[PDB]
C-alpha cells in the first residue's frame, strides 16, 4: 500500500502536501491509500508540550477526508525495533509517504533509510515554506498561544479551531474534552460559532485561567443573536480575532460594561465583513 505515516496533528497545509502527494503516488502506482496517524508525538509527553491543535478524534475526521485512516497507538509503536514496526505496520507496503526526519522505533533508530533497505520505497516530503517559516504543528500552536488567530490560517490552511460540548449571564462554556490541547492566550475572541443543525453565528469568546489543577484554562462564549440552551450538546468555533486581552474587573458592572463593548466592536466587526460584499 502507499502509506502516508505521521503525526498530522492539525492537519496543516504541510500535511496537505503529504497527503495529496500520497493520493497520487498511490495513482500511479496503481496501490491503494492509507494514512497511518500516530496519536501522539513523543513531546507530548514532556512537561512543556503546548498542546494538540486538536483531538485525536477531530483529526481522524479530517485525515479521513483524504483515505483510509488507522491511528498508530503511540504506546502500542514507542518499545518497537524499526524490523518490528515494519513486520507489524508495513507488510506488503512497497512505498511510504513521510516528511523529512521522520523516526520511527525505540530510540528513534528507524528512519527512512532503514525503511529502504527492507525494500521500502520512501517519498520524503519537504516541508512547505510560508512567509519565510516552515509550517508545523509547533509554529501553529506557539501562533495559539501568542494569540495571533489571524495569522493561523495561512499555515493551518483555516481558522484555528475550539471545539468541545457546553456545560459538563449566559454563555456557553465549552468543555474541549480530556486530551492535552493547546491553550489560546487569555482573553476575548471573535468567533464565528458551527452550531448543530447547520446554523451559524458569530459570538465573542473569552478565554481565563479559572484556575480551579492550574494552567486550566475556561472557554465560554456569548453567542450573537441565538437563544436556547445548548447545554449538552457539541460545538465548533472558528478562531477569527484577537480583541483584547483578560481583565481583573472589580465587580459585576465594569465587566458588563467591558462585555457590553466586547459585543459592540464585534457588531462593527461583522458588519465591516459583510459589507466586504
Ligand atoms: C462572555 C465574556 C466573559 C468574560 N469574562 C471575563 N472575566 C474576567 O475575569 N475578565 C475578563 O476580561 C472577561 N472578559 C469576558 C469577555 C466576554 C465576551
Ligand atoms: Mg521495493
Amino acid at each position: 500500500m502507499v502509506v502516508s505515516i505521521g503525526v498530522f496533528d492539525g492537519v496543516h497545509i504541510g500535511h496537505q502536501k503529504v497527503l495529496r502527494t500520497m493520493k497520487e503516488i498511490a495513482f500511479f502506482r496503481k496501490d491503494d491509500s492509507l494514512i497511518y496517524t500516530i496519536s501522539y508525538p513523543p513531546e507530548y509527553f514532556l512537561p512543556d508540550f503546548p498542546g494538540l491543535l486538536m483531538t485525536v478524534e477531530s483529526r481522524v475526521e479530517m485525515l479521513s477526508r483524504y483515505a483510509r485512516t488507522v491511528v498508530l497507538d503511540f504506546f502500542r509503536i514507542k518499545d518497537l525495533t524499526p524490523e518490528g514496526f515494519v513486520e507489524r505496520y508495513l507488510s506488503g507496503v512497497s512505498a511510504v509517504v513521510v516528511g523529512r526526519d521522520f523516526r520511527f522505533g525505540k530510540n528513534a533508530s528507524g528512519n527512512a533509510s532503514f525503511l529502504r533497505k527492507k525494500g521500502v520505497e520512501v517519498y520524503e516530503i519537504e516541508d512547505v515554506v510560508v512567509q519565510g517559516k516552515r509550517v508545523s504543528s509547533s509554529l501553529i500552536r506557539n501562533l495559539v498561544q501568542e494569540g495571533r488567530v489571524e495569522e493561523i490560517p495561512a499555515y493551518l490552511g483555516r481558522y484555528f479551531e475550539i471545539e468541545g460540548i457546553v456545560h459538563k449571564f449566559p454563555t456557553a462554556n465549552i468543555d474541549r474534552g480530556n486530551e492535552k490541547l493547546v491553550d489560546l492566550k487569555r482573553g476575548v475572541y471573535l468567533v464565528r460559532v458551527h452550531l448543530p443543525d447547520g446554523k451559524k453565528k458569530f459570538g465573542v469568546m473569552n478565554v481565563g485561567f479559572r484556575p480551579t489543577d492550574a494552567r486550566n484554562v475556561k472557554y465560554e462564549v456569548y453567542i450573537l443573536d441565538f437563544e436556547g440552551d445548548l447545554y449538552g450538546q457539541r460545538l465548533k468555533l472558528e478562531v477569527l480575532k484577537f480583541m483584547r486581552d483578560e481583565k481583573k474587573f472589580d465587580s459585576i458592572e465594569e465587566l458588563k460594561a467591558a462585555i457590553d463593548q466586547d459585543v459592540k466592536s464585534a457588531r462593527n466587526m461583522i458588519d465591516d465583513i459583510i459589507n466586504s460584499k
